[PDB]
DNA sequence: ATACTAAGATAG
DNA sequence: CTATCTGAGTAT
C-alpha cells in the first residue's frame, strides 16, 4: 500500500508558503496513520522525490491537494506542469483534496494549447483521463459539485474535514497560559471587497490594542467605501507552527466572515485559534448555526460587540479563563475522536 | 581616543568600487580632522587593517558603514560575517552611518540561522546585542526610526550632513570653465515604476542633447505608461570619482526626484554637481522646500520647465555664468564652515 | 579567471 | 504593498 500525495500547481520544499506546509502536514499526519506514502514534487528533498524520478504507477493510491492552474504572467508554471504531467500517467482513481472552493480539479490543456509555448506540450502529456474523487473539506457536497460541473471525469464527492490535521499530528501541544500584550490579534492578509469592509468593521478604529499579523500592508486598505482613521499594528508573516503561540499573546483573537467558507468550511485559522491561550471570537455570520461552540459569547456581528465583549474580557480574568476553558474543552471532545477521524480518512481513500 | 571603522557588507581595499571609496574618503575626512582612525576590513592594505587581526575592543568608537544583508547565491558572504561577527565582539555603542533608506541596521543570524551553512556560525558570534546609534544623513529623523523598526538595540538617532565629506575634503577644488559640448547631463542607473518615469520625463522627447552615463541602456525603458519618441545618448559608465569633471561638459547637470531622498537627503551626487562647470538644475520633488540653493530658478517641475530653462541658459551665456556663480558661492560658503561641521562630527561620535 | 553586486521575485 | 524568500548574474 504505497501512496504519493503531491500539490498540483506548487513546489513543495518547507514550510515558508502555505501550499507547501499544507502538503507536508498532510504527508505527515498520513504517515503517522501507519500508511507509507511520499511527497512528489519538481525536485528531490527532505520531504520529497522528484517526478522525473518515479513512476505514478508505482503507487496505490494518488492524493492531489488542490491548487490553482492560472499561468502567471502568461508564462510556464512547472509546478502546474509537471503535476498534471504526473496525474496524467496514473492509470487509476485520483484523490482529489478540495479545500478551497476557489481550487476546483481542473484540466490544464485547454489553458496550455492556446500559448506561444504551447509546443512544449502535447493534450495526450497534459490531459488527465484517470477518474477523479473529490474529498471536500466543506460539509455542503452542493457547492462541491458546483464548482466542479465544468469537468466530467469527476465521479464521487465527500466530505472529509481535512484542517483537522493541525490538532491530529502527533505533537498536538494545547497553548499554556501567557503573558498578554495584545487586546485583539489577527492573522491574515488582504483581501478587496467585502473583506476588506469585514476587516476595517472588526479591526479598525476599535479603541483596543490590535495587532494585523501575516501578510496586509496598512497601505492596502484604501477604498473610501471603508474609511478608516486608526489601524492597527501590522506585522510580519509567522512559521505555521507559531501561529497559536502568537495568538496566545493576545486576550481573544479573532474569526473573521467569508463568502467562501461561511456555513460550509471549518478552516485552520479557526483550530489554530481555538488551540492558543486566545479566546477565540468569531464573526456570527462564519458559523451562523454555532456549529464550532455552543455558546453565544463567543459570538460577534460588529465592532460595538467585538469591542463589548473584549472589554469584558480584559477586565473579568475569572470570565476569561472559564470561556478558555470551555473552547479547550470542545477543541479536545473533537480530538478524542482521532482514531474515527483516521479510520474515516482511510474510508475516503478507499482503504 | 582611537576610532575603528567599517563597512558591514563590502571589502575594502581601494578606489576601485563605490562602497570602498566611500569608506575611504570617510576614513580620509575623519584622519584630516587630526582624529586616530583606522578601517578595519578582510585584508590589510594601504589603507585597512584585516578583522582578524585586530582587537575591537582596543577601539573607543567604532562606526559601520551602512550596508545590507543579501548572500548572493545563498553562498555565505564574507564581509558581512567577519564584519558582524568584529560588531557582535565589540562591548560598547555603535555608531551606523545611515547614508541610504535602503540600508536600515540588520542582524544577519536570523538570516544564517536557517541556512544550510548554518553550522559554521553561532548566534554567540554574530549577535549584535551593544546599544546603535543611528547617525542619518537624511534630516527626517522619522524616517530613520520607521526603518529601524525591526531591531531593538537602536536607541540614539541624530542628523549629520555626511555626503559632505566630498567637499570638505583638503582635496576638493571646483571644476574651472569648460569648453561645452552638452546641453544637459546625468549620471546614474534605472531602477522600475517611478524611477523610469521620472528619468523618461527630464530626459526624453527634449530636443536636447542630452546625455546619460552609468548603468543604464536604452531599450531597458519599456513601460507604456510613459512613452517616448527619441531618447537621450546613452554613454555609458566613466570613472569613479570624475563625476564633477564630466558634469562640466555640459550646460547643465540635472538632479531628479527619487522616493526615498525627497526633501530627506542630500547625496553626494548634489555636491559633485553643484561643484561642476555645469548648472545644476534640481526636480521640485527632490527638495521642495528649496534647502540646496535659495532660487526659484534652479528647479524645474517637468520637461517643460526643463527644456525651457536650458534654453535660457544657452542663448544666454550671462545668465549661465550669473546661476554658475551663485551655485559655487554657495558651496563656497559651505567649505568655509568646514570646523563647524568637523565639530559636528565629533558630537556626533560622542567626542 | 577574478571580484563585485548597494537585491529581485514572490507571497496572499 | 512590502516583508519575506531565494540564491548568481554582471563588471573587470
Amino acid at each position: 500500500m504505497k501512496i504519493a500525495i503531491i500539490n498540483m500547481g506548487n513546489n513543495v520544499i518547507n514550510f515558508k508558503t502555505v501550499p507547501s506546509s499544507e502538503t507536508i502536514y498532510l504527508f505527515k499526519v498520513i504517515s503517522e496513520m501507519g500508511l507509507n506514502v511520499d511527497i512528489i514534487s519538481l525536485k528531490n528533498g527532505v520531504y520529497t522525490k522528484s517526478f522525473d524520478e518515479v513512476d505514478v504507477n508505482d503507487y496505490d493510491r494518488l492524493i492531489v491537494v488542490n491548487s490553482s492552474i492560472n499561468f502567471f504572467g502568461g508564462k510556464p508554471n512547472l509546478a502546474i506542469l509537471s503535476a498534471q504531467k504526473f496525474m496524467a500517467k496514473y492509470k487509476s482513481k485520483i484523490y482529489y483534496l478540495f479545500t478551497d472552493i476557489r481550487l476546483p480539479f481542473s484540466q490544464s490543456w485547454p489553458n496550455v494549447k492556446n500559448r506561444p509555448w504551447a509546443y512544449l506540450y502535447t493534450e495526450e502529456e497534459l490531459l488527465i483521463k484517470s477518474p477523479i474523487k473529490v474529498i471536500s473539506q466543506g460539509i455542503n457536497l452542493d457547492i462541491a459539485k458546483a464548482a466542479h460541473k465544468k469537468v466530467d471525469n469527476v465521479i464521487e464527492f465527500e466530505y472529509f474535514p481535512i484542517e483537522q490535521y493541525k490538532i491530529h499530528m502527533n505533537d498536538f501541544q494545547l497553548s499554556k497560559p501567557t503573558k498578554k500584550t495584545l487586546d485583539v490579534i489577527y492573522g491574515g492578509s488582504f483581501r478587496s471587497g467585502q473583506r476588506e469592509s469585514k476587516m476595517v468593521e472588526f479591526l479598525f478604529d476599535t479603541g483596543l490594542n490590535i495587532e494585523f499579523f501575516g501578510n496586509a500592508r496598512e497601505k492596502q486598505f484604501k477604498n473610501p467605501k471603508y474609511p478608516w482613521t486608526k489601524a492597527p499594528v501590522f506585522t510580519g508573516k509567522i512559521p505555521m507552527n507559531m501561529v497559536s503561540e502568537k495568538n496566545s499573546q493576545a486576550i481573544a483573537a479573532l474569526i473573521i466572515g467569508d463568502k467562501n467558507y461561511n456555513d460550509n468550511f471549518i478552516t485552520l485559522r479557526v483550530w489554530e485559534t481555538m488551540a492558543s491561550d486566545a479566546v477565540m471570537l468569531i464573526d456570527e455570520e462564519f458559523d451562523t448555526k454555532h456549529r464550532i461552540i455552543n455558546d453565544a459569547r463567543f459570538y460577534v456581528n460588529n465592532r460595538a460587540e467585538l469591542i463589548d465583549r473584549v472589554n469584558e474580557l480584559k477586565h473579568s480574568d475569572v470570565l476569561r479563563k472559564e470561556m478558555l476553558s470551555i473552547q479547550h474543552d470542545i477543541l479536545n471532545k473533537t480530538r478524542a475522536k482521532k482514531a474515527e477521524w483516521q479510520d474515516a480518512f482511510k474510508k475516503a481513500i478507499d482503504l
